[PDB]
RNA sequence: ACGAGUGUCGUACCAAG
RNA sequence: CUUGGUAGUACACUACU
């Protein structure tokens, strides 16, 4: 209500306007004192000063674009020279910023352990192992600094003779479970773990080895990295590589057998048989085995090293019998930062055989062979959780590189593979980061690649393979810039409306970056961007990385203070802002957005609740963590600092109820609550921390106060919905929908490019090919406009950092929304903001306090005062990630300042433009397509690039040197690339995401985040092997960590009644069992549809096999339970009482909400962090409430009066409070507020791996360490299985489970169709790889709205909530009533709570709770199983509708190499007058294009009168048209049909009143400008005709009724001013005569056109005075003949006859001599849609073919290339001989076919369109010609003998061949092959014999003549009869 | 030795003799 | 240097849903 008069008092503010000119101070004073409400309009301050800054902001842009003449085309190239300079640069800075060192044995170890082969000698027994070591320890022969201690500590592990009662020591050990008990000279205290006898080892030498070897109790310069520009270092490091690929590159001499082979093999090898190879390989060779055994070892050496000594070592050992490992002394590793330092030792027969990537200490010479001794290497939990997991990263990257690349060797991709994955030091990742930039930018066009490597590159290269890897680096770079010019754009096969084929060509020439061999670009980008996900996350140590950040921070903020004077200028100086061009942009860009939508401010107060409580917002009640400044003494640093700012750090929630108790904040709506708090607040105190990222250098990231967090949130609120940015998608995720935004720009620029440069130059070109048939052509060509087409993809440097504050003030005083009183308080807002204080973290200063010695420039300590405070000022430094949304808007200000920049230069040379930019939080991608003829396009990117930058310049950003590119086809927005066109994106990033993320919180929470990554994957176009790779890979380590592997400790095998993991489900620990189409499509529910798919088909009669999914379940009421397998039961039970029920509690729910239980039943326990919850102040009230004598109960009661608190967490007050203190008794609330560290949660798994950590309870209640549950995994196991047995199963909880998982969404009815329908045609090649989501999605999503708002309505019984249309509330909530009261939940749960309290005779409000807890669990986890967030897809066409979608999906995810078509039996998707209308623009277009003129007629009598329509019959949608007025539209059909009126035709006549455009015929292209133009404008008394072709228009007819000039010239601008469409500038001049009229056009505005006619003296008098004085003339097209028609025309129904006697169209009919009457087209993949009996006629189905879609198209071309597997589809001759009785009934009119013409731009192309073809290009002939080639082609390809194809010698192998596709099930590639052999036999005339088959029963036959049989090379068949040899073999196997 | 680093660190801690 | 005793998080973590 009032507003802030302190704002005009702020020094802020004052320094402000002070800094600004006097006019344009008061410009903002009046605009900060506006008011949209108490002025006549919302804009008049705007348009006032938006007109104020005209003039300078015209001046501007108009200097700017005169800027294209002093441009000189020498811009930025990364060419080979250029990328020297920068190298020489780099070396020098790094040699000064560096200790280089020039010796070798300076080498870090690249890879932390020494490998050998094992013996296949020497035994694995652990003691004869052991025994082993000891006497080769002993016999160490040689002198060395360490030798005599290690013989001594061969001596003190030697045991003689005494094995037999050592084992027995240790076998005692550890059942009873410390005494050293001596067994021989060894004081064993356990198993492999010895004493140290001084006896047997000398002082000194103890001394010195555990000193100095390991660095035990042993307790300035710069980093010294090796020289990697030096000959001999890159030499050493090249010996080193080459040594190691010679060593590991040999076979183990073994036979693999692992989990992942057995488990998904399979699946691999029917996906893709060279990935199946692969692995084969990979798992045969010495490196697998390396890491395989080095992972193992790892893995021992944590699980032994928590009880040692300070004297005692420990003997790890592993899978292979020659490599030990001694865990000397340290810390417990479950401690905190707690190291463990260990020392391989490897036992070898033959010198030089040692994997030494320098780690070896030295080899000796012992007896029998050679003993080797690596370093001690000192590693932490961390690193150590990375060399665990490195053998499935090794995996991943292998098959991620070697993917499709025959010319790439496995050897050198499994060595970087190696080097790459166990690298666990910065010295990789300071590569890795900086070269996917520096790569990329060196292949573009232009980019500042040698400033960046020069200037910012900095290599840390303290190990050999950083000196390899950085050499690579610098031979891509050189090479880069010279191998741009081999790529070559995809030839375009355009169809005016989608783009069928584009991207890059997969041309092989690019040279691989890190090996040998050739890669095509998409691979290229793959290699460049692949390496930067390799890395690990918390590598740095808070010791340096937090100085580091302080250091950066400092450092800029000591920069702007003195060093940033100004904040506007008008010279683009960094940093500064043009005050007038932004306050103009600012006034454009607010005026054009204002306009599009009214209610902005209603928007704003809705969907971010401003109105509604603060306890309702997700954003002020979630368990983040926020920052609170007070005293917390109780809860050295303190008394030394007298401004010390103490300050702790608390949760959000906690942060809320605190302020709730204390009465600062109120029950008022948030908004008023905000905006006191914008003038009560005014100190805001901001903390940082390390991000913790796998970048070389990590970002800060602040923590602010709670009040700020409100005050910020209001602001981002304001400015969010001003931006194009969509509200559902994450800034931190970007969602992919960008993916398909990048798509439409493309495919828009594109078609511009296309048609403009053909528009410009069609008079050029036709003039050089009349001269085709010289000089003239060179001269003709030279003057002809050229295209080109530009994108910039930029980043900008410090977007939070280095910006100007002072423009988002000018930004809130010009936004109308908002009143005085609110612009007031935001200013005030924005002024505090500006005097932030940083509070450094007390760790720091701990670090800083303990230096002594003082830093030679400490700028630390020069502005905290010598550390006299912890605070310091930032002013300019908006905080990273605050104002995401104000920036956004203007960067895109910015960017449309450019795009004016950019017009205007254009304009200025007569061209044409089209720009457009799309605008992330920082990213930026900006396309631009020029075609033009003035100058040459080095000028004009030069030009585009300087006023780029100098437009980021003129709004205070600035763009990155290192991330700013230039491209001629290679979009790159957020971490997504566009190929011309096609999109792209690495999918190989989301697999090794899945591989080394892990949050280990259970085994279904990393199964699920893994396979969750997967379909992330899948949806990114992943192939289909590698996302099974993937798959695999993620349930192998989820087994390998939880110990689940067969024969482990929690192997569920032998406890369910199951026999393979693959029978149990994922949620009780087993394997998934899906195809990938359902793991694509729903994700972590696809187990449950598949079993019950596979419980369908199995229980199913034969009859209703292949129908619907819904008429088998039809079925369900006949199953019987009695006759199921055990295995079959104990699923069905699972889902009937664990997911659609709540039978069994995971865990403890006493407190939890409705939105906290999983989709897990064993949950394990996870970290209970006892010093985090005792920060918080309502944990101490919960403490208090818990203590009291009846307290809780009454809390309880309070909950159980008011259940709406379970579901809503609270929404007011003491609402709120009391839920928050219901939730603290949670048990898994107070796990989320602890601190659950990846580190120590994955040692958990390999200390304790017997320790009861599951929480289970049963069915509904029937010191220690942090971690401790009840149960084991086993004992969960044994008492579930228990508890599940004791339940009943009958067949009427089947029909419910089938009823609510399958049939209740429409998404899982589809998908279910499409996995049991499915048939798969075709192989065709991946060539137009498109986005696209799922079409017409609302109509598939069973529940609108989200589950939580749905469980809100549903807990308070009100449709009309909040925050959402009580429309569809009223669907959502009696939908929701509907699935409780069929299920029997709400009347199951009164029994139970009725039956409990009469057990125990009086009520117990525990009980009660508990039971409405699970009712609302289980109905919010109904609610969310139905919403499946299909977001876009990457398939291989553009989809129309579900089914085209689906089929693509299926046939993109079943094979590698290609993608299938594929066809449904029946309508997997199982206003009206919309319907009709559709139903007929399909059938009469089909007719006219596909059936003959002779049975038109009766094939659409028969559609009418026999088939149906989107489940709706024909005859229906035909009557409702008729009773529609609307019947005009459809005159043709009238007419045919016979159902015609008089009152039509006068209706028809009747809209003459309203000019009637009517066009006679289809244009082939109208945006190309293809097709006989045949066009009829008519009003009344007036009419005319217009006849063309494609570029010129031959003559024009008009009819008027009174023959003078002047009305001539009136009706004609009349008719020209209709709705035609006509483009009319397109058209090609035309020469003028005297005495004729031309049709004539001009341009009046930028784009807009009238159209007039005049005659020859008119135009030719106007021209000749207008061209005298831009230059506008009258430019003629078409002459007129101009006729006199005085008569009614009326059309008569007795005329239509005799004028369509020879016209037998469905679509068009000759209502008139010269006009036609149409009907509008409609696209033919909506043409499956129908249903109905089978059109035979002859031999072919039409019924079929309007299945077919593939057959569908109007192109000769397309149609006579195709397939034979298309008229399988088609044939059902059923006793045929002959095919010419067939084809009679096809359509016999000229049909299009396809031409080629290159276009003139700089990326060169050539597009490929349709053109009306000649008499003979019919569908009837293409089918006749594929028939005849496609007949003999099969013949030959299944010839299977030499005499021919009807020799009965080969129709034995035929008849064997259809014998075993009858018998033996039908395949998904059997029909096509059993009906092309029956195709075949009719052409041969022996259609007797196929008909006439029999059986030759035994398999060995059936096997044999399946082998041996040869397979195809040239025909389509060779993959297909691949695909089903197979399938069968695998079958018959089955069998 | 190893991790980190052109920021002084980790490189287990305490008590007894 | 010998003996005894002690040790569960990086107490860690944002804005954008
Ligand atoms: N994890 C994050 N936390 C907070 N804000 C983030 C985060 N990730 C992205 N952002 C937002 O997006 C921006 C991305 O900036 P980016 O990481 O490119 O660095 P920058 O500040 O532009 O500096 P430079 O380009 O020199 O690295 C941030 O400034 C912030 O607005
Ligand atoms: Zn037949």
């Amino acid at each position: 209500k009032t507003g802030c008069p302190e704002f005009w008092k702020h020094p802020i503010y004052k320094e402000f306007k002070m800094s600004m000119p006097v006019p344009e101070r008061r410009l903002f004073e009046e605009s900060v004192k506006f008011n949209a409400y108490e002025s006549e309009r919302w804009n008049t301050n705007l348009v006032k000063i938006r007109e104020y800054t005209k003039k300078d902001y015209s001046e501007h842009i108009s200097k700017s674009a005169k800027n294209i003449f002093l441009a000189s085309g020498f811009y930025k190239q990364p060419n080979k020279n250029e990328i020297s300079e920068g190298w020489t640069l780099m070396v020098e800075r790094v040699q000064d910023q560096r200790e280089i060192s020039k010796s070798l044995h300076d080498q870090k170890p690249s890879i932390h352990f020494i490998w050998g082969a094992h013996n296949p000698g020497n035994s694995n027994n652990a003691t004869f192992k052991l025994i082993l070591l000891s006497k080769s320890l002993q016999s160490i022969k040689g002198i060395s600094t360490y030798t005599e201690a290690f013989k001594s500590l061969g001596k003190m592990m030697d045991i003689g003779d005494k094995a037999i009662e050592y084992e027995e020591f240790c076998m005692s050990l550890k059942s009873k479970a410390l005494e050293p008990k001596q067994i021989n000279n060894a004081l064993v205290l356990w198993e492999q773990q010895f004493m140290i006898n001084n006896d047997l080892i000398d002082k000194s030498e103890k001394l010195k080895l555990f000193k100095n070897f390991c660095g035990i109790g042993k307790h300035v310069s710069k980093p010294k990295i090796l020289d990697f520009d030096d000959a001999n270092m890159y030499l050493a490091s090249l010996t080193m590589m080459e040594q190691s690929k010679k060593i590991l590159s040999k076979s183990n001499g073994l036979k693999p057998d692992n989990f992942i082979l057995n488990e998904f093999g399979s699946r691999i090898k029917d996906a893709n048989k060279e990935t199946y190879d692969n692995m084969h390989k990979i798992f045969e060779t010495g490196y697998w085995q390396c890491i395989s055994d080095f992972s193992t070892l790892m893995k021992n050496i944590l699980s032994v090293s928590q009880y040692n000594r300070h004297n005692t070592f420990r003997i790890a050992m592993c899978a292979n019998n020659n490599v030990f490992a001694i865990v000397f002394p340290s810390a417990d590793i479950k401690t905190k930062k707690a190291t463990v330092v260990y020392s391989i030792i490897v036992l070898h027969k033959e010198e030089e055989n040692i994997f030494n990537p320098g780690c070896l200490h030295g080899t000796f010479k012992c007896m029998n062979g050679y003993i080797s001794i690596s370093r001690a290497i000192r590693l932490d939990k961390e690193r150590c959780q990375r060399i665990v997991s490195s053998p499935g990263l090794f995996l991943t990257t292998c098959l991620l590189f070697k993917h499709d690349n025959p010319t790439l060797v496995m050897s050198d991709i499994m060595n970087f593979s190696i080097y790459t994955s166990l690298s666990i030091t910065k010295s990789v990742l300071s590569l890795t980061e900086p070269a996917r930039y520096m790569i990329m930018n060196s292949l573009a066009i232009s980019s500042n690649v040698k400033d960046y490597i020069a200037e910012k590159f900095s290599p840390y290269t303290k190990t050999l393979f950083s000196v390899y890897m950085t050499r690579l680096i610098k031979n891509a770079c050189f090479d880069a810039y010279d191998q741009r010019q081999r790529v070559q754009l995809r030839d375009i096969y355009l169809s005016d409306y989608d783009i069928t084929q584009k991207g890059i060509k997969d041309n092989r020439e690019l040279t691989s970056i890190w090996f040998p061999g050739s890669v095509t670009l998409k691979e290229y980008l793959t290699q460049i961007y692949l390496p930067f996900y390799f890395n690990a996350k918390g590598l740095h140590e808070k010791h340096h990385v937090m100085v580091d950040l302080a250091k950066t921070i400092l450092e800029i903020e000591c920069e702007q203070r003195e060093n940033i004077k100004e904040i506007w200028s008008t010279n683009c100086t960094k940093q500064t802002v043009n005050l007038k061009i932004l306050i103009h942009s600012l006034c454009k860009n607010l005026l054009a957005d204002t306009s599009r939508h009214n209610h902005l401010r209603n928007r704003i107060e809705n969907r971010n609740n401003f109105r509604r409580s603060i306890t309702t917002i997700s954003t002020f009640t979630s368990s983040k963590s926020c920052l609170k400044i007070g005293d917390f003494r109780k809860e050295m640093l303190r008394n030394a600092m007298p401004n010390y700012t103490d300050y702790i750090s608390t949760k959000v929630f906690d942060r809320l109820y605190e302020l709730l108790d204390k009465k600062v904040l109120t029950d008022k709506p948030v908004i008023e609550q905000i905006m006191d708090m914008m003038i009560d607040h005014k100190k805001f105190y901001f903390t940082f921390f390390n991000k913790g990222q796998k970048t070389s250098k990590d970002r800060e990231i602040f923590v602010g106060e709670y009040e700020a967090k409100m005050c910020m949130y209001a602001v981002e609120r304001i400015a969010k919905e001003r931006c194009k940015l969509n509200p559902d998608e994450m800034i931190s995720e970007p969602g992919d929908g960008k993916l398909k935004v990048l798509e439409q720009k493309s495919e828009q620029e594109i078609r511009f490019l296309v048609e403009t440069t053909r528009q410009k130059n069609r008079e050029i070109d036709e003039a050089i090919e009349a001269l085709a048939t010289l000089g003239k052509i060179e001269k003709l060509s030279l003057g002809k406009a050229k295209g080109l087409k530009m994108e910039i993809n930029a980043d900008m440097s410090k977007w939070s950092a280095q910006d100007v504050f002072y423009k988002y003030f000018w930004l809130i005083a010009l936004d109308p929304i908002l009143y005085p009183q609110e612009k007031e308080r935001i200013l005030y807002f924005m002024c505090n903001y500006m005097d932030k204080e940083l509070i450094l973290p007390d760790e720091l200063l701990f670090n800083l306090l303990d230096q002594k010695v003082a830093y030679q420039n400490d700028i630390i300590a020069t502005m905290t005062n010598q550390l006299n405070s912890n605070t310091v000022l930032i002013k300019r430094n908006w905080l990273q990630g605050n104002f995401n949304y104000t920036s956004s808007y203007v960067h895109s200000c910015a960017m449309s300042v450019y795009k004016e920049i950019l017009k205007e230069a254009i304009t200025l040379l007569d061209g044409s433009i089209l720009v457009n930019s799309l605008v992330h939080s920082d990213d930026n991608q900006t396309s631009i397509t020029i075609v033009q003829d003035k100058m040459e396009n080095d000028k004009i990117i030069d030009f585009a690039m300087k006023e780029f930058e100098r437009a980021c310049l003129t709004f205070g950003c600035q763009a990155n040197m290192k991330k700013t590119y230039v491209t001629n086809c290679i979009k790159e927005f957020v971490s997504l690339f566009n190929l011309y066109g096609e999109p792209f994106s690495i999918y190989g990033r989301f697999l090794l995401t899945s591989v080394g993320d892990c949050a280990y919180i259970g085994p279904y929470e990393d199964l699920a985040s893994r396979i969750s990554s997967a379909q992330t994957a899948i949806k990114h176009g992943c192939p289909p092997s590698l996302a099974w790779v993937s798959i695999a890979i993620s349930h192998w380590m989820t087994s390998l960590t939880y110990n689940m592997l067969p024969g482990q400790s929690n192997d569920p095998i032998d406890y369910f009644p199951a026999e393979n993991r693959k029978d149990i489900p994922i949620e009780l620990n087993g394997v998934l069992d899906a195809p990938l189409s359902m793991i694509s499509t729903v994700g972590l529910e696809s187990g449950n549809l598949y079993f019950l798919i596979k419980l369908l088909s199995k229980y199913t009669p034969v009859m209703q096999k292949r129908e619907s999914v819904v008429n088998q379940i039809a079925e369900v009421k006949n199953w019987k339970v009695e006759d199921l397998t055990d295995n079959e039961i104990f699923r069905l039970k699972i889902l009937r009482y664990l997911v659609l029920d709540a039978e069994m509690d995971p865990s403890d729910i006493m407190g939890e909400t409705s939105d906290m239980r999983g989709r897990s039943i064993l949950t394990p326990r996870k970290f209970t962090t006892a010093g985090s919850l005792r920060k918080l102040y309502s944990f101490s009230k919960y403490q208090d409430r818990l203590s009291s004598p009846g307290g809780m109960v009454e809390l309880f009661t309070y909950l159980l009066e008011k259940p709406e608190l379970l579901v809503t967490k609270g929404e007011d007050m003491k609402d709120y409070m009391e839920s928050v203190i219901f939730r603290y008794n949670s048990k898994r609330f107070k796990e989320s507020l602890s601190i659950q560290n990846p580190a120590q949660l994955f040692i958990e798994q390999i200390l304790f791996s017997h320790k009861p950590v599951i929480d289970f309870s049963g069915i509904r209640d029937k010191k220690e360490p942090d971690i401790l549950g009840k149960v084991t995994f086993t004992e969960a196991y044994r008492l579930l299985m228990r508890d599940l047995s004791s339940l009943e199963l009958t067949n009427d909880d089947i029909q419910v489970i089938y009823s609510y998982i399958i049939l209740n969404d429409p998404m899982m009815i589809t998908i279910a169709n499409t996995h049991i329908l499915s048939i798969y045609g075709s192989p065709q090649r991946r060539m137009g790889m498109s986005c696209s989501t799922m079409p017409e999605f609302r109509n598939l999503k069973l529940i609108h709205h989200s589950p939580a708002l749905v469980l809100r309505a549903y807990s308070k019984n009100n449709p009309d909530i909040q925050g959402a249309d009580p429309t569809e509330m009223a669907r959502d909530l009696v939908h929701l009533k509907e699935f409780v009261e069929n299920t029997n939940l709400e009347e199951k749960m009164k029994v139970r709570i009725a039956m409990n309290e009469a057990e125990k005779g009086q009520r117990d409000i525990v009980f009660e709770l508990k039971e409405m807890t699970r009712f609302y669990q289980v109905c919010y986890e109904y609610v969310k199983s139905t919403e499946h967030k299909i977001k876009v897809f990457i398939l291989p066409a553009k989809s129309y509708t579900t089914t085209d979608f689906c089929s693509l999906m299926q046939g993109n995810l079943i094979k590698d190499k290609e993608w299938y078509t594929v066809h449904y039996l029946k309508q997997i998707l199982s206003s009206e007058q919309n319907i009709a209308f559709e139903c007929f623009k399909l059938i009469t277009h089909f007719a006219d294009s596909f059936i003959d003129s002779l049975s038109r007629s009766a094939f659409l009598q028969l559609i009418i009168d026999e088939f149906s329509y989107k489940d709706v019959k024909v005859s229906k949608l035909y009557d409702i048209i008729k009773n529609g007025y609307n019947r005009t539209d459809f005159i043709p059909l009238l007419f045919r049909t016979g159902d015609l009126r008089q009152a039509d035709l006068d209706k028809y006549d009747a809209m003459k009143s309203h000019e009637r455009v009517t066009w006679n015929d289809w244009q082939t292209s109208r945006h190309l400008d293809m097709g006989s133009i045949n066009l009829t404008i008519t009003g009344y008394n007036r009419s005319i005709t217009i006849i063309g072709e494609d570029n010129k228009l031959t003559y024009a007819e008009l009819c008027l009724t009174r023959k003078t000039p002047e009305n001539i010239t009136i009706s004609g601008r009349k008719l020209l001013g209709s709705r035609h469409g006509l483009k009319f500038e397109n058209m090609s001049k035309i020469q003028t005569y005297p005495g004729n009229y031309y049709i004539t056009y001009r341009k009046k505005d930028r784009h807009q056109f009238v159209y007039q006619i005049h005659s020859h003296e008119s135009i030719t008098r106007r021209n000749e005075e207008h061209m005298a004085i831009i230059y506008n003339e009258i430019t003629p097209v078409c002459v007129v003949n101009v006729a006199e028609v005085d008569g009614d025309q009326r059309i008569l129904i007795r005329s239509l006859d005799y004028l369509n006697n020879d016209i037998f169209s469905l679509s068009r009919i000759k209502v008139g001599l010269d006009e036609f009457a149409t009907i509008k087209k409609a696209h033919f993949s909506k043409m499956v849609s129908f249903e109905g009996p089978p059109i035979k006629t002859g031999l072919l189905d039409l019924t079929e073919l309007m299945k077919s879609q593939d057959l569908l198209n109007l192109n000769y071309d397309n149609i006579r290339n195709s397939n034979l597997i298309s008229f399988s589809k088609l044939i059902c001759c059923e006793g045929s001989d002959n095919i010419n009785d067939g084809l009679e009934f096809l359509s016999d009119d000229p049909m299009n076919f396809t031409e080629g013409e290159a276009i003139h731009s700089t990326p060169i192309f050539n597009i490929y369109y349709s053109k009306r073809g000649e008499r003979h290009m019919t569908y009837r002939n293409a089918i006749k010609l594929l028939i005849e080639r496609e007949t003999k082609i099969f013949e030959e390809a299944f010839t299977f003998s030499e005499n021919g194809f009807i020799s009965p010698e080969n129709l034995g192998c035929l008849e064997a061949v259809v014998s075993l596709i009858k018998l033996l099930k039908t395949n998904e590639w059997s029909t096509v092959i059993d009906k092309c052999i029956h195709i075949c036999l009719i052409k041969n005339g022996m259609d007797h014999m196929y008909h006439s088959f029999d059986v030759p029963i035994n398999w060995v036959m059936f096997r044999e003549f399946i082998n041996s049989l040869p397979g195809t090379d040239i025909p389509p068949w060779n993959v297909m009869t691949e695909n089903f040899k197979k399938k069968c073999i695998a079958l018959i196997n089955s069998k």
